[PDB]
């Protein structure tokens, strides 16, 4: 199947804008990256940087993953996120989200050669 660095650039990866324009920014990016495909994806974060950027945090701060594996790492600098998290009333299939656009370090564990972001561990 699709592998985890392909579908960490489906789930965190959009580069095509700097930040998020409107409100209805996480209702459109949920669906279109089929994250309410069966389910509503309750949270994910979009990294509104290049992918050079992003996979560059792979030789940046090393530090423990929330699974407490140590293949993480933490971006020396803040990039453009928007935080897309599920309102308390949103019910399946009609998946609604609050999107937070914010200036944070991100956190993805990396894997494999080429050695690639393959999960989005938190922003901080
Ligand atoms: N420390 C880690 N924590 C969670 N997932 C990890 C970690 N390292 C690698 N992965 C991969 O990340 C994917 C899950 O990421 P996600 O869908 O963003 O939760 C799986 O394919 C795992 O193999």
């Amino acid at each position: 199947k699709e592998t985890a660095a392909a579908k960490f650039e489906r789930q965190h990866m959009d580069s095509s804008t700097s930040a998020a324009s409107s409100s209805n920014y996480c209702n459109q990016m949920m669906k279109s990256r089929n994250l309410t495909k069966d389910r509503c994806k309750p949270v994910n974060t979009f990294v509104h940087e290049s992918l050079a950027d992003v996979q560059a945090v792979c030789s940046q701060k090393n530090v423990a993953c929330k699974n407490g594996q140590t293949n993480c790492y933490q971006s020396y600098s803040t990039m453009s996120i928007t935080d897309c998290r599920e309102t308390g009333s949103s019910k399946y299939p009609n998946c609604a989200y609050k999107t937070t656009q914010a200036n944070k370090h991100i956190i993805v564990a990396c894997e494999g050669n080429p050695y690639v972001p393959v999960h989005f561990d938190a922003s901080v």
